[PDB]
């Protein structure tokens, strides 16, 4: 059980451009508040700041990252997001669109 996300790096604040029907299914958020934004929205007052750093040296690396987030949803509620992110470069090494696979690991 999984949701899929792509954030466009050419842009510079990697906003999502694309989720899956899980992923606004999981959070509670529709498009017209997703679309155009950066992930960061879902974060929170528990949200660990190490590892939002993690996420961040690993995006502005073009590195790929795997990380564990508290999250909440549109309702308020929070949820423990297992969360890795892949680059995707052109040919000429350039990275051009990120990738997210978002897992609620609450159990
Ligand atoms: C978010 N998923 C997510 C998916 C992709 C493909 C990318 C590139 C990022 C995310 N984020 C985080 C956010 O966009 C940002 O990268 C980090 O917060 C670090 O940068 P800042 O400026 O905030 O320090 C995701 N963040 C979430 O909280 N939940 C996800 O599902």
């Amino acid at each position: 059980r999984h949701t899929f996300v792509v954030a466009d790096a050419t842009l510079p604040d990697c906003p999502l451009v694309y989720a899956s029907e899980g992923f606004y299914a999981m959070t509670g958020y529709g498009p017209d508040e997703v679309l155009g934004h950066n992930c960061r929205f879902l974060q929170g007052e528990g949200t660990d700041p190490k590892e939002v750093q993690k996420i961040r040296d690993a995006i502005k690396k073009g590195e790929a990252c795997s990380v564990r987030l508290l999250n909440y949803r549109k309702d308020g509620t929070p949820f423990w997001n297992l969360l890795t992110v892949t680059p995707i470069k052109t040919p000429d090494g350039r990275v051009s669109k990120f990738v997210g696979v978002q897992v609620d690991v609450t159990s």
